[PDB]
C-alpha cells in the first residue's frame, strides 16, 4: 500500500494510491469512505504532517567491504524544522546569499505510533512506512555556524514524498539522485552504517517520537550543488521518485 | 497581563492570571492566547488548578552564546530543541542515567504571537506575544561528543518553560538569575545580550517561518553548572516571576 496526501478540487485528503498506470486512483480514507480521485486529476502533497524531522548526516559506507567490521561511531542526529517541508513538484527556493546549496537524497522513516526507548529489533512495530526526503543544505552556513540547523532549516529545504509505502523491505533498496537527468548520487541502503532499527533506537532513546514524525536516514556520497532552473529527482527502489524544481530568490 | 495554561477540573484552558496572593484567580480565555483575548466568563482560583507550560510551541529555537561579561559578537548561532522536551513549572527534569554532567541554563524566552517571516529587528515587538522563562537543559558530555548540540539539549524534559507569559514587559534591562538549592549560580541583566531580542527574531525569521506559539530562547549568561538528583533549579526573571523544577536521575 501507498499512503499520501493530495490536493483535490474539493480540498485536501489523506489517500491510498493504487495503480502504476495513469489510469491511477487515489481513494480517500483505515476505513475507506468511497470518494475516488484519479491520480491524474489531483496533486500529491507532502504525504504527512510531521511535528518534527530528525536527520542523520554520515550514514553510508563507501563500499560494502570496508568495514564491516569495526563498529561505526555513534549516530549524530539533528533537527530540521517542519516549516522546511514541501511536497513533490514544489520549488526549492534558494536564499539569495547561500552558495553552494546541496541536494541530499535520503530514505525517510515515518513514525506511525508514539514511542520512547524502542529497541532496534522492534523498530518496525512503530514505523508506518517509508518515503523519500531531500536534506537540502546551505554548505557555507554549515561551516560558518558549526551547528547545521540554519543551513538545513530554510523554508522548502525538506522535500518529502511522493507517498508513504507501508510494506517496503527497506533493507537493501537502491537510492539515487539525479540533477537535470544526470545521476549524482547512487547507493544502496545495505550500506547504511546505522540501519533503520538502530536509528529509531538511538532517536527514541533521546526523545519521544510522535505519529507523523520523520527520520531521514542519511545520504551517500555525491552531494552536490543545485542552482536556479535545476530539477532534482530522488528515486528509491520500491517507493518511487521525488522531484522538485529549484529557484533562487532575488537579492 | 500574565497569560498561562492551566489544568483544571474542567480540562485545560488558556487563562489570564490575576492577583499575587492566595486568592489569585485564573480567567479563561477562549481557545488560544493570541489575538485580542476573548474571556468566556469562566474562572478558577489559582489554588484550585495547576500551571502547565504556557504555550504549545510548534518549535523551539535557541541561541548558544549571548551575554557579555559585564570584542564584536559573531553572528547568531541558532539551533532547535524538539517540542517534546518542553515541560511546565514543577515538573521533574529527568536526567538520563548515563549523562554527566547535565547543566542548567536559565534564559529569557520570546513567545511569537503572529505568523511571520523576514521580520526587521526594529519591528520585532509587533510579532511577539510576550516573554516567559526557559531552562536550556544540556548534557555537556553529549554536546562535546556530537558536535551538533541537538541530542544534548533534546531529551524529554530538557526544556522547562513558564510559569506564564507576560505581554506588557519591557525586557530591555531585566535581571535574569538561576538558583540551585537556593544558591545563586547565574546572575546577569538582559541589557548584556550580545544579540538582542530584535536581532534574534530578525535572524531566525529570515531562515524560517515562525508560527504563533513558537519560542525563541535568548541564550544564557556565565555560571552554567551541574544539576543532580534531588536538586531544585529556579530561574527568575525580574518582571515575569520564577520557573522552578525539581531534578531526578533516571
Ligand atoms: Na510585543
Ligand atoms: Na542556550
Amino acid at each position: 500500500m501507498r499512503l499520501g496526501r493530495i490536493a483535490s478540487p474539493d480540498g485536501v485528503a489523506f489517500v491510498s494510491i493504487e495503480g502504476d498506470g495513469p489510469d491511477a486512483v487515489c481513494k480517500e480514507i483505515p476505513n475507506f469512505t468511497g470518494r475516488s480521485w484519479p491520480l491524474a486529476d489531483v496533486r500529491l502533497l507532502a504525504p504527512i504532517l510531521a511535528s518534527k524531522v530528525i536527520a542523520v548526516g554520515k550514514n553510508y559506507a563507501a563500499h560494502a567491504e570496508e568495514m564491516g567490521g569495526v563498529a561505526p561511531e555513534d549516530p549524530v542526529i539533528f533537527l530540521k524544522p517542519n516549516t522546511a517541508i514541501i511536497g513533490p513538484n514544489v520549488p526549492i527556493q534558494l536564499p539569495a546569499d547561500a552558495d553552494p546549496v546541496h541536494h541530499e537524497g535520503e530514505l525517510a522513516i515515518v513514525i506511525g505510533r508514539p514511542c520512547k526507548d524502542v529497541p532496534a529489533a522492534r523498530a518496525a512495530e512503530f514505523i508506518l512506512g517509508y518515503t523519500i526526503g531531500n536534506d537540502v543544505s546551505a554548505r557555507d552556513q554549515q561551516r560558518k555556524d558549526g551547528q547545521w540547523m540554519r543551513a538545513k532549516g530554510h523554508d522548502t529545504f525538506c522535500p518529502l514524498g511522493p507517498w508513504i509505502v507501508t510494506d517496503l523491505d527497506p533493507s537493501d533498496v537502491e537510492l539515487r539522485t539525479e540533477v537535470n537527468g544526470q545521476v549524482r548520487q547512487r547507493s544502496r541502503t545495505s550500506l547504511l552504517l546505522h540501519d533503520i532499527g538502530r536509528l529509531v533506537e538511538w532517536t527514541s532513546a533521546v526523545m519521544t517520537l510522535l505519529p507523523g514524525d520523520v527520520i531521514l536516514t542519511g545520504t551517500p556520497e555525491g552531494v552536490g550543488p543545485i542552482e536556479d532552473g535545476d530539477t532534482v529527482s530522488i528515486t528509491v527502489e520500491g517507493i518511487g521518485t521525488l522531484t522538485n524544481p529549484v529557484v533562487r530568490k532575488g537579492k
